């Protein structure tokens, strides 16, 4: 993004397909954008045979907003994102480096950490299965005449998810450390909709599959701490080499947070990693944007620097509040309607940065790259 904005989007080979497929769709006029991705085509010069796939994928993803309730305000047709966008923006994610200054409890549960820990966040959007108007994207994926299908909710999972466990794996490797990660129960709050009483075994399920898929490739990820608060029962696998964790906070009393190391690691052994519930159409940290530390999305933005990555402003940690807020000269010149919403509409920031493609020989490489092999 603008000048301090460090953040990298990632994508699997088959969401690079699905690319492939409506940048040529559009070229030979058969296709449609939908109304805010026809925005950011609008506002640039470059036809779409001009613009190469990088730039294409970038401007797609442009379209995004900063707060979307993806689970209710959207229509899944011209009039916001079609469903072939939809599909390619629920594929995408984004990492970032942080300063984590709280262990990310919800609510007024928050532990500040005495010093502000340095890790990092993968935003990754989980399988949208509500909508308050037609069907979803992931609900014709996943669901098979109204059931959840385990199989096709493993490859979802394994699409979003193992490009950015290829990216810490390789960072951490680049450390000379380990990995510990730390995963919500993704999807498992809003966007199960009517699965909120199935849902939470099949995530774990697919977590489980993805790690048992591909644990060859991942040799320096050692913890993986999933934490579903509620409605899961407590448990450790060993996955190749891998301790999975089954730690529901809200029935295993002293739970380390999301945000924080899990038994077992320390700053000198692991880097910290944090998957992110995210959303098809929203910034990174969404319901934060308008100043709601809510949702997990919300709270680990508000927990983190995170907008000062996506802006590139330097904010300032409420402690009492546990919420990185806006720079205070823009919190008091413009004191009553300031969140980081606001600073964004004032500044003209959009959300653009690089993106990689995870190829079929398990790389992260560029998206022409990717395409030419």
């Amino acid at each position: 993004g603008p000048l301090g904005s460090a953040y990298q989007l990632l994508l699997s080979k088959e969401t690079l397909n699905k690319i492939l497929q409506y940048k040529q769709n559009l070229e030979k006029g058969l296709a449609t954008p939908g109304k805010f991705f026809l925005e950011e085509l609008s506002k640039q010069e470059k036809s779409i045979s001009e613009m190469d796939i990088t730039t294409f994928t970038q401007l797609l993803i442009q379209s995004k907003k900063p707060q979307v309730f993806a689970e209710s305000q959207v229509y899944h047709d011209g009039t916001d994102w079609t469903l072939e966008e939809e599909s390619i923006l629920g594929d995408v994610s984004v990492n970032m480096p942080v300063t984590m200054y709280n262990d990310g409890g919800h609510g007024s549960s928050f532990k500040n950490h005495p010093k502000p820990i340095s890790g990092y966040l993968a935003y990754v959007p989980g399988a949208l299965l509500a909508s308050g108007s037609g069907p979803t994207s992931d609900m014709k994926e996943v669901l098979d005449n109204g059931k959840l299908n385990q199989d096709k909710l493993n490859a979802l999972y394994e699409r979003r998810l193992l490009p950015q466990l290829i990216h810490f794996n390789e960072l951490a490797r680049q450390n000379e450390k380990q990995a510990a990660i730390t995963i919500p129960g993704i999807g498992t709050g809003c966007f199960s909709g009517a699965y909120y009483d199935v849902i939470k075994p099949y995530v774990r399920n697919a977590l489980i599959h993805i790690l048992e898929k591909h644990k060859d490739s991942l040799p320096y990820i050692d913890i993986i701490h999933y934490d579903p608060y509620m409605g899961d029962e407590p448990a450790e696998k060993k996955i190749g080499h891998m301790s999975f964790r089954v730690s529901p906070s809200g029935v295993v009393r002293g739970t380390t947070g999301q945000l924080d190391y899990p038994l077992g690691s320390n700053p000198d052994t692991h880097i910290l990693v944090s998957i992110v519930a995210w959303d098809h159409f929203s910034w990174p940290g969404n319901d934060y944007w308008g100043g709601a530390r809510q949702t997990d999305d919300g709270v680990k933005a508000a927990s983190t620097d995170t907008m000062g990555q996506v802006t590139g402003a330097t904010g300032v940690y409420d402690k009492k509040w546990g919420r990185y807020m806006p720079p205070e000269s823009f919190t008091k010149d413009r004191k009553g309607m300031s969140d980081w919403g606001d600073y964004v509409r004032e500044n003209g920031i959009v959300f653009n940065g690089p993106v990689l493609a995870l190829d079929k020989s398990g790389k992260l490489d560029t998206l022409e790259n990717v395409a030419s092999r």
